[PDB]
This record gives C-alpha cells, structure tokens and sequence, in this order.
RNA sequence: AAUUUCUACUGUUGUAGAUGAGAAGUCAUUUAAUAAGGCCGU
DNA sequence: CTTATTAAATGACTTCTCTAAAGGACT
DNA sequence: AGTCCTTTACT
C-alpha cells in the first residue's frame, strides 16, 4: 500500500547511543581502592583551565596577527563593487567574479597567519611538551617577564606560576587535546566555516562595514542633518583615534573624521575587537561614569532626527554593528559597574547605603526624613509660591498624570489649550501654569470625571510614609544581613534562601520608586544655557542635597541584581579516564593495548571492560587460547577506516614502500593524482587532469596490495571488477563497506571473574530499563539500534556499526534519596478518567530516583544505514516518485495559531479535507493535556520569575518531550496517508513561533530515520529498512524550500480569505480625507440593497481601485454577524443593521431596493463616511475572535461561508482556514511536480496571483 | 510517581512515544537598570 | 513604543571528530 | 631494540 516502500537506505548517517554502566562485582570497591574516580574530577577541572590557558595565547597570537595585517585597497574595491552588483543582478560573471574576489582577500589573509613562527607548533606535541627544548612555556615566561598578569580575569587561576603547574599536568597527554586543537584549526581556517577569524573578518564583518557605508553615504543626501558631528569628535574622540590612515597610508594617530572612517580602505582598522569595538562604539556611543547624560551614538542620532521630523524612511539607514572578533575577550568603552564577589560584598554594600542615608544631614542640619516632610507639607498647605516650584517636561510628567489621574496625556493637553488661551515644548513646568491650566480644563470637562490640582498635591504630601515603610523593613533586614555576613560563602543566590531575596529586594524597589517619585523635581546641571529659570532656591537648596544622596540607589540596585540573578555553580557529569590518554579511541583489535575498551555479550547482556592500564596484555591471542570456555563472548572488532587515506598511508609507507613495490607508473598517478579529479598532488608536483585509465591502474594497484598485506586479506573483499569504476571514492566505498568485521570469542567466567576481582580488568554492564528482566513491551528505539549492532542480521548485511571514540561519564549524587510514596501504600493517579482512582505497589518509589545515587554512563556513537553512503539529488527522487503517484498522494499541512501552537489539515488532490484536528491536545493521549495552556503558563511563570530574581526555568525540554509526541502523529499520518508535509515559510507578515519552528526541525530530523516499533526487522520501515523520507539537515540556508516529503511556501494569504470563493481583502479601506472617500466610493460599480435577501450589496472590480495587482469582479455582502475588540472586551456588531442606522441618520431612503451608490459620494460629513468606512472594515473581516472564520461573497447557490457550520471538507474556524491554505498551495506544488518534465528543474516559488487563481477559480 | 536522558504517566521493580553525543565558537532573545526621544498607555 | 549602554539569564545556530598504523623518541 | 605516545594518511 504505501508509496514509500523504496524510500529506505537512501544514505548513512551518524548517531550516538547512551547507557548507564552498573559496576560487576568488585570493580567499584577497586576503582576507589585506586582513587581513579577522584583524580579524574581533577583532570577535568585541570583540563578546563588547560584549554583556558592555552587561548591566552591564541588571544595574543590572533592579535599580534592582525595587526600585522593589511588588505591591498583595490582588493577592497573590488569586492564592494561587485557585491553591490550581487543585488539586483543575478548574472554569473558576478558569482565568478565576486567568488574571485572573497577567495584572494581570504587567501591574502591565510598566506600571513600560515608563515608565522607561532603557527608550526600551534597544534602539536611541541606546544606544551616539547621533546628537547616549548611554545606555551616560553608565551608564559615572556608574559611573566613582562609581568603581565593573564589571570587575574578568572577566578580559577591564581597567577602566571600556577598555570604553569597545569600546564605541566598534561606531560604525555599531547593527544587529549587533538579534538581542542580541531576546534582551534577551525578558528583559523580559510574554508568556508564561520568558526574562522577569516570568516568573521571576510563574510561577516566586510559586508557589514559596506552596508553601513552605503548607508553613511546615502544617509547624507536624503538627510544630511541627522548627525551632530561636532559632537561626537568632541564626545567619541578617543574611538576615532586610528593609528594608519589606510587610504593616505599616513602612520601619525590623529582623530578621524566620519568621512575616514567610511573610506572602504580603513576597514583596516576594525579587524581585531579592539577596532570591532571602536567602530561599534561610534555606532553606539558610551556611558561614563560622573556624566549623567550618555554620549550618543551615529544609531541615536538616526533615531532622535527621525522622530523630530517625523519621516520614518530614515529608519532604512539603522546602522549595523560588527560582530566581535572570534576568541576575543573583550571589555567594553562605555562605564562597566564594579562587582559583587561573595553574599558579604551584598550585605555591607546595603547597610553602607542605608546608613548613610539616615545618617545624611542637609546644609540646615536635618535627616533626609526630616527635610521631605516639611517640603512637602509645606506644597499641600500651599505655603509655596507655586511659580517658583516647576515640574521636568519628562516621561516623568507623563507618569504622574498617569498615576494619579489614569491617561497620561491629561496634564500635557491641559497645558496646550491654556497656552492657545507656535510655541515649544518647554525644558521644565511650573506648578503654577499647571494648577491654571487643569483648572480651566475642567471646567469644559464633566463634574464626575474630572482631574484636580487636589489629586496632585495628594501623591506628594504622603512621601514621607515611605521612609517608615522602609526603616522597620531595614530592620528585619538587619536580622537577614548576620546570615550572609560571610567572607565568600556566594550561597545567598542558592534557591533556598529565594524568600530572603523578596525581602532584599522590596527593599531596593520601595527605595527605587521613592527616587523615581522624586526625579520629576531635579534639576540636573546638564549643561544648557539655551534657557534658565528662576527657582524657590530654599526648596531647591534642601531638596537637591537629599536627592543626591539617595540617588546612590540606582548602582546599588543594579550590583544586587547583577549579583542575585547569578545562576549558581552546578556539579556536572565529568569525563572518565581510567588511565588512558586514548581510552575507547578505537574498538580494533590491535589497539585493544592501546585504547583499553572491551566489549562482551553473556546471555542476552552486554558489559563494557577496560582492563587497567598495567594489565592491558589481558587479553591477547595468549590470554585468549588457554582462557577459551563457556563464559563470556567478548566482541573482537576489525575496521578499516577512511580508506582514501589508509590505504595510500599504508602501501606507500616508507617502512613498507619496498615490499609492495609500486611501479614508475603507479607512482606517477600518485605524485600527479590523476586518479582523482579533485585531489591533492604529492608535495612538489602539480594537480593533473583526471584520467580514467590511470584510476583503474591505481585501483587495480591497491588491490594487489590488499592481498599482500598479511592482516586486511581476513576482511574477504569482493570488488566489482575495476572496470567498472568510473571514480576513485567508487572503490573506496567497497574498501570501507567491507573493511568493517565483528566476529567473537568465548573466555571461561572463571577467568574473567578472577580479573574482575584483582582490578586487573573493571568490568561494567550497559544498562538501560529495557535490559530489566521484569521489562515486557517495546524497547525504546535507541535499545532497539544497539541490538541490532551484534544481530546476525546485521552482521551479513551491516547497517548499523559500531563507531570508535566512545565516551564514559562519572555523575555524582544531585538530589537526596527520599522516598516519596512507601511501599503498599495506595497512589492516587492523575487520570481522572482511569478506570483505577488509585494503585499500590509491592515495593518504594522514589522522585527522581535516577539522580539520588552516583552512576556511571556510556555514551556509544554508531554509524547508521553505514553501506549505503550519502544522497545528492535527495529531492529529485522524491519529487520523481511524487509525480509519477501524484494521483495518490494527500497534502498535510501545519499552521500555527494564536490559540493553537500547531494545526493540521489532511487534504487529497481534489481539495477536500480528509482530517482536521488541533495539536494542543494530543492523541489516542489518555492523559488529555491542553499543551498550549501547559506552556502558556510556563512560559509566564518564567517572565514572573524573571523579575523576582528567582530561577529561571528551562522550558525546552517540556517542549521538546511535547513536540516529541506529534512528530509521532505526523509520521504515522504520514506513511498512513501517503503525505507530504507543507509549512509556511517565515497577509502573514516569537516564542510562539519557535515551537512552530522546533516542530520542523524535530520531524525534519525524524524523517532522516523512521523506525516503526511494530514493523517486522526484516522489511520496509523496520530496524533494517528504515524510512528516510528527509534530504540530511546541513544549514537551514542550503536546505532552502524543500527537504523531503516536507515543502515550504509563501505563507500570504492564507488567514484571511474565503475557503470556497477564493476572496480575499485588498482594498486595505482607510479614510484620511472626505475626497478620497467621496473618490473611493464613486470607484465602485454598483452598491444597492437586496430586497429578497435582506443586507446591503457592494459589487464592483479590483483593476479599478488603486492598486493595479488586483483583479477580479466580486460582490461583497454585510450578511451576518461580526466581532470587534475594544477598551471599556469584545461586541457583537451587525454591519447589515449598522447601515441601516447610518442611512437612516442621514436620509438616504433604501427600502425598495434602489442602489445608493451615487448618494454617498455626494454627502460632505465626516463623521458619515468615517462610520461608513468602518462598517465596510467589518463587512471584510473574515477571522472574528474573542473563534471563527465568515464570508461575504457568496457562491453561486448564493449562501455565505461560515465556519460555525461548514461540511468536514471545509475548515472548521480561521485556524484550519489558515493550515488548510498552506495545503491548497501544496495542492498547486504537487501540480508542478506532476506535470514536470525531464531535464528541467523544478520551480518551487508561488507567486500570489498564480496562487488567486488557483484558489479563486477551482470552485468556480 | 521509577527513566541513558526528555515529556506525559501507573501503563506494577516499570508503560507510550521521543532521543546525535562530546568539544568549540558565535549569535538571537528576554527581563532588569540607565541615557536621550516619539505616539490615539501599554 | 524607538535608538542606544551595562548586567544577569535561556536558547539556537554552524564548525570538528567519531581510526588504524606509521613513525619517532625515550629507554 | 622494545615500549608507547604522537602523527600520519587525504579531501
Ligand atoms: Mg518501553
Ligand atoms: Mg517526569
């Protein structure tokens, strides 16, 4: 039945599996005996500051590197030319000429990192153990010579001398680090990976830096005024200071002008993060500290001139910022607050304040408490000459009006109609003009509802109560303070004391807010003459004395926080080493000495052994004969991997070289490569063309020297005959397919039992649940991929094999043992629709059981499909079986919702619905979970505890192990039905729409290897033959429309629109002026009333409106109900009957049928078109939410869509109306994947008219 | 309320489904504080 | 609501490896 | 001349 029967080993992939290890008999008591547990905590802990070290280094190498550095301008040049001419021109001179220009400047940069002296020895044994005489060593004794101290930075590392102490640790463990250094080999790579400092300086920050420029020159025609220039020389004077003028090659450091700074030849001068930082900084500008006003930047000053002026085109030219310099540690221009440490450093922070600001005293010898109280009074008895007393023109006084009089623009329009009774907003406000102003104001207001000076002066005469809301507060406080007073303790922001931290922190809120209460008086000496005013000085005298002092809040705050939301220190799961540099590094035989791992199989069980390091002669050949009985079958492994480099490696050997005796022929191919048609020639020759005859002769040369070798002739190859290779990695793939063996040995229990207890051998068993001997029922389908490793029918065929470097992992005790529901005593389950309310167990379950023991785990990478390598092209195939069985197969399609985090309809190549169902609900789930309120609320309680300094909870994993249920629902409906499934893309136009993005890349990852847990091992979709039904995820950039069964399309239009006619609203009707509505309306063709059926009829065409992208003749009617949103919540509005009131109102006569489209247009009111205007945005709105989805052009039987009552075909609301038209667009990309023809390439790019079309037209 | 680990579980020393790991780097977002500004509050 | 700066946090994205045996250094 | 940790082979 299913269409996919051929869809299976399409390619190979990667996995890792991962299981606890249970110790056997006595390896756990001799493991500890050997402290070998303990001493691999500290290497872990070693090796973290090792690699820390070590990137000191690559800090200073990278740096001294690039300022060495220089890119030839018309290099530069000759990128930003062409990268222009990339937009707006497709054409493949430029994608050769701009390929071109990104491969010489990143040529040009990799020849000067590649000759330097530091770079020989950055990756090898000479770098920290240097046979005779070492890098890191010297770095560290010159850097100690020079006494600089690279670590004081972290915490870890006392001084220049302990790091050499870690550095010393690792003596015969140069290895340990290959995979560090591969992640270091990456930083500076030339190829195209965005790990590279090349990469970043190339494909990052270049385009950035010529995007900006386009913008600083562009920037200066439309709006040449945006910038304060004088300004920020005189503000960011020291982050223009640029050493080399790369355009005049000038070397004197001078401040630069803008005009310099965007000269393409001084990019030069952002390429390390000390430059990165410069330019980001005239973007950005800094704080200092002293300087109440912040030093703006090129980005603010964009923003402030575009909202002075109100053009919003300007936006356009926000500036980008570079990203930073890859590996580099860097602190920032703008002020940086000092650092808590400890809890001690928090409570002698709070009393150092919260003395002085009651020990304070003013000029006049009164307490902070003292002087706000007879301020204040003092305005409530209006004692105060109110002109002498303004208010801050400020945000300020926009929150008082809105916390006294609820709607903020109160005092601000009260004082714009006194003064009518061109003038600017003034810098301050006296409280006289505002006592004035508001009283006239309510005047013209209603009695009720009406705002007076009264209410101001309430919010002020009650400040002083806040300093005894605040003095028995920072009194219990004193009590919480003697808990932390501990010299580096840290354990106050350890969740426990999470009730002391509310305390702390109403604390710091009440004292914030009194400021914030304040601040509407101050009158900062930000230097303006531009105006003055004359004060009460008395007031302003005291006043600003105490201000100031409790102004000390605001870096107080910020120092708590930046303390208290520190999440802290978690002991992790650490690597487990015993004794072995190279431990599980390789499975083969002959590396058994080397790499100490062993696997054995007794009665259906496996057990992993790593014989002690000075017993690793275990279990040779020797060992091995005269130890032969009925035991234990350990797993003997022989591979030959990556055989393009192994083979060659191996004949051409210098040791060995002699003895298979390559002919003056062979070698030619070799030095020369003609064997491949891009590999590497041999060190001093030249890449040769690819000739097909020399490949074969190579190949026919390797495989001689496979039977001439005494151990690879075991393995049994059975090449095709070399005449059929057409390509070298062809032979290559047989050597590797066939260089992969698992054969057994049986070893007496005695023997190994007697190892065991010696600790010459630590014998573990790989556990999960399913190998519990009470385990009936399904494995989980990671159990089922390990079997499989060692099944008899995997090993005729291998498709799953067992990969080198394996990991095993110590994870200590996290949670306390505690019981949580003794034994034989009843549990009530959550089910409320079980059949049992409850249920007792003959034993003790324990919470979290896994985490209140230590354990031991083996984490096993495995290589999956392993024969069948790769697939190009993935998308054709399936696209070549979907044509030709186009006919049988059905269009799923997901949306999102605002009310469902997913939805689904199952559509046919006809068009009607087969399924439609919502995923916050899942299954056949016996336990029903509204998925979409369980995250809703997890998602608040985090924003909640984000604000209360309490932990912030991970909420992926709960969405993760959600979405890990409808994957499961999305491959059955998909092999069920034959699908494919179709996302939108992202009319239409982000947390909710990261679980609509987690989803696809679960089942993206799901359709790489789908296994059916009920399909037999042997057939299509079992542990054998699984599905792939998905191209291998790589970048979501390469993986672009299509991958698979799964599509994308253009998302527009597919809310609103009429399921049945096609409709959708393009008018986009805005009233602005009664011309353009008296213009508007009159473009229509006819608008009358229908008697017969009771509404009103706008019939008219889409060409003769505005916009040209529209056509279509439709009639639009007002027939039903409707819904709208408003502020007293939402009402029901009948536009059929709201016209009815409107015509009526203004004596247009309708009751016989008469089109009334002439009477409108003529009518001069405001107010009736505005109304008019409106009704016609309900008439149109087809989603109506408080939920459902309705029509108003009607079909040819003249009835009206709605999703209250449609047939199963048709959407039930506007969310299955949404997924449903994501699957009439794949209804049409099915089409074109049908009718393709050969030779050409798919088109996958809807466009919205040939989209109408199709959508409009099907039915009618 | 048990887990290689995750979710929901009682599915009975576990049930269903999911599960590519280690290292490395980088980016985006949230919340808070702060600076200057906009508008038909939030 | 914007444009910015600092801090603390969670999350998501692109790189590399998933080896046997040659070869050399200390012994 | 044996042990065993480090490079090696290519693309
Ligand atoms: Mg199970
Ligand atoms: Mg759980």
């Amino acid at each position: 039945m299913s269409i996919y029967q051929e869809f299976v080993n399409k390619y190979s992939l990667s996995k890792t599996l991962r299981f606890e290890l249970i110790p056997q008999g006595k390896t756990l008591e001799n493991i500890k005996a050997r402290g070998l547990i303990l001493d691999d905590e500290k290497r872990a802990k070693d090796y973290k500051k090792a690699k820390q070290i070590i990137d000191k280094y690559h800090q200073f190498f990278i740096e001294e590197i690039l300022s060495s550095v220089c890119i030839s301008e018309d290099l530069l040049q000759n990128y930003s030319d062409v990268y222009f001419k990339l937009k707006k021109s497709d054409d493949d001179n430029l994608q050769k000429d701009f390929k071109s220009a990104k491969d010489t400047i990143k040529k040009q940069i990799s020849e000067y990192i590649k000759d330097s002296e530091k770079f020989k020895n950055l990756f090898n044994q000479n770098l920290i153990d240097a046979k005779k005489g070492s890098d890191l060593i010297l770095w560290l004794k010159q850097s100690k010579d020079n006494g600089i101290e690279l670590f004081k930075a972290n915490s870890d590392i006392t001084d220049i001398d302990e790091a050499l102490e870690i550095i010393k640790s690792f003596k015969g463990w140069t290895t340990y680090f290959k995979g560090f250094h591969e992640n270091r080999k990456n930083v500076y790579s030339s190829n195209d990976i965005p790990t590279s400092i090349i990469y970043r300086i190339v494909d990052d920050n270049l385009p950035k830096f010529l995007e900006n420029k386009a913008k600083y020159e562009s920037l200066k025609d439309k709006a040449p005024e945006a910038i304060n220039y004088e300004q920020i020389k005189k503000d960011l004077a020291e982050e223009l200071t640029f050493d080399i003028d790369y355009k005049t090659s000038e070397v004197n450091q001078r401040v630069f002008s803008l005009d310099e700074v965007f000269e393409i030849a001084n990019f030069n001068n952002y390429l390390n993060q000390s430059g990165i930082t410069k330019f980001n900084t005239i973007i950005g500008g800094k704080f200092v500290n002293g300087e109440n006003t912040k030093r703006k930047g090129i980005n603010e000053y964009i923003n402030l001139y575009s909202q002075q002026i109100n053009d919003k085109t300007l936006k356009k030219y926000k500036m980008s910022v570079l990203f930073k310099q890859i590996l580099s540690d860097t602190e920032s221009k703008s002020f940086v607050i000092d650092k808590l440490e400890d809890d001690s450093d928090v409570v002698t922070t709070m009393q150092s304040f919260y003395e002085q600001i009651a020990a304070f005293k003013t000029v006049e010898e009164k307490s902070i408490k003292e002087t706000l109280s007879l301020l204040f009074d003092d305005l409530k008895a209006q004692k105060l000459d109110l002109s002498k007393i303004y208010f801050k023109n400020d945000k300020s006084l926009t929150d008082l009006s809105q916390q006294v009089f609820d709607d903020y623009s109160v005092i601000g329009t009260a004082v714009l109609e006194y003064i009518t009774q061109k003038t600017e907003k003034a810098k301050y406000l006296s409280l006289e003009t505002i006592k004035l102003a508001l009283e006239e104001f309510n005047k013209h207001r209603d009695i009720d509802k009406q705002c007076r000076f009264e209410e101001i002066l309430a919010n002020f005469a009650a400040i002083p109560m806040i300093f005894d809301e605040i003095a028995q507060n920072k009194d219990n406080l004193a009590q919480i303070s003697i808990k932390y007073q501990n010299q580096g303790k840290k354990d106050l922001l350890q969740a426990s004391a999470e009730d002391d931290v509310k305390a702390i922190k109403d604390l710091l809120d009440q004292t914030n807010n009194l400021l914030h209460k304040l601040k509407i008086f101050h009158i900062s000496q930000s230097e303006d003459k531009a105006n003055i005013l004359d004060k009460d000085e008395h007031f302003y005298l005291v006043f600003e004395e105490c201000y100031f002092e409790l102004a000390n809040i605001v870096p107080l705050y910020n120092k708590i926080r930046n303390y208290i939301t520190q999440k802290p220190y978690s002991d992790e799961k650490f690597k487990l080493n015993f004794e072995n540099s190279t431990l599980a590094n390789g499975w083969d035989k002959n590396k058994e000495p080397d790499n100490t791992a062993i696997l054995f199989i007794k009665d259906d069980k496996y057990y992993l052994g790593v014989m002690n390091k000075k017993n690793n002669k275990i279990f040779d050949d020797k060992a091995i004969k005269e130890n032969k009985g009925e035991g234990y079958k350990k797993i003997v492994y022989k591979l030959l991997p990556g055989a393009n480099k192994m083979l060659p490696k191996v004949f051409f050997s210098a040791k060995s070289i002699k003895f298979y005796n390559p002919s003056e022929d062979i070698l030619r191919i070799r030095n020369h490569s003609t064997h491949t048609k891009n590999g590497s020639p041999q060190k001093g020759y030249e890449k040769f063309e690819f000739n097909i005859e020399d490949c074969r002769k190579f190949i026919d040369f390797y495989k001689q020297s496979i039977s001439k070798h005494p151990e690879w002739k075991d393995f049994g190859f059975r090449f095709s005959d070399t005449q059929r290779y057409n390509s070298i990695d062809e032979f290559y793939r047989e050597v590797e397919n066939q260089g992969y063996k698992l054969t057994f040995e049986n070893i007496s229990e005695s023997y190994i039992d007697s190892v065991v207890n010696q600790g010459k051998l630590y014998l573990f068993q790989i556990y999960n649940k399913d190998f519990s001997a009470y385990s009936k029922g399904r494995p989980n389908l990671h159990t089922l991929y390990w079997k499989a490793l060692f099944d008899e029918r995997n090993l005729q065929d291998v498709v799953y094999k067992l990969n080198g470097e394996a990991e095993l992992f110590y994870r200590k005790q996290s949670i306390p043992k505690k019981i949580t529901h003794p034994a034989k005593e009843a549990i009530a389950n959550k089910n409320k629709d079980n059949p049992k309310k409850e249920s007792v167990f003959e034993y003790d379950l324990i919470k979290d059981k896994r985490f209140t023991e230590d354990k031991f785990f083996f984490h096993c990478p495995i290589t999956i499909n392993f024969k069948s390598s790769g697939a190009n092209k993935f998308n054709d195939e399936i696209n070549l079986l979907l044509k030709e069985k186009a006919n049988d197969v059905h269009i799923l399609s997901i949306d999102r919702g605002e009310r469902h985090l997913a939805y689904y309809t199952l559509v046919d190549g006809k068009g009607n619905i087969i399924k439609q169902d919502t995923f916050n609900i899942i299954g056949n789930d016996r336990m029903k979970t509204n998925y979409h309120d369980k995250l809703a609320a997890i998602e608040k309680d985090r924003d909640s505890a984000r604000k209360d300094w309490k932990k912030i909870n991970n909420i992926k994993e709960m969405k993760e192990g959600y979405l890990s249920q409808v994957v499961h629902e999305i491959a059955k409906l998909v092999i069920e039905y034959n699908a494919i499934v179709v996302f939108a893309d992202l009319f239409k136009r982000k947390v909710e729409k990261q679980v609509y993005q987690k989803l696809e890349k679960m089942l993206i990852e799901k359709l790489n290897y789908l296994v059916f847990k009920d399909n037999e091992f042997d057939k299509t979709g079992g542990v054998l033959r699984a599905y792939q039904l998905t191209a291998p995820f790589e970048t979501f950039k390469k993986m672009g429309k299509q991958t698979g069964i799964i599509y994308y399309v253009p998302a527009g239009f597919t809310s609103k629109i009429c399921p049945v006619t096609g409709f959708v609203n393009q008018l986009y009707p805005k009233y602005e002026s009664v011309s353009k509505s008296q213009e508007f309306f009159s473009k229509f063709d006819k608008i009358c009333y229908n008697l017969d059926k009771g509404y009103f009829e706008f019939s008219f065409d889409y060409k003769n409106f505005g916009d040209k992208a529209a056509k279509g003749k439709w009639t639009i009617a007002s027939f039903g109900s409707r819904l709208i949103n408003f502020r007293n919540d939402t009402r029901e509005v009948y536009p059929t009957k709201e016209l009815e009131k409107l015509l009526k109102d203004y004596s247009i006569e309708y009751g016989h049928g008469e089109c009334i489209k002439a009477a409108i247009c003529g009518e001069s009111d405001k107010k009736f078109f505005a109304k008019l205007t409106s009704v016609l945005n309900t008439i149109l709105q087809m989603r109506n939410s408080k939920d459902y989805l309705i029509s108003p052009v009607a079909d040819v039987n003249g009835n009206f869509f709605d999703s209250r009552q449609a047939p199963k075909n048709m959407p039930q609301d506007a969310d299955a109306n949404g997924a449903y038209h994501i699957g009439l667009k794949g209804l049409m990309l099915l089409g074109r994947i049908k009718n393709n023809q050969e030779g050409k390439k798919l088109n996958l790019v809807i466009k919205n008219e040939e989209y109408f079309e199709f959508v409009q037209n099907r039915n009618n």
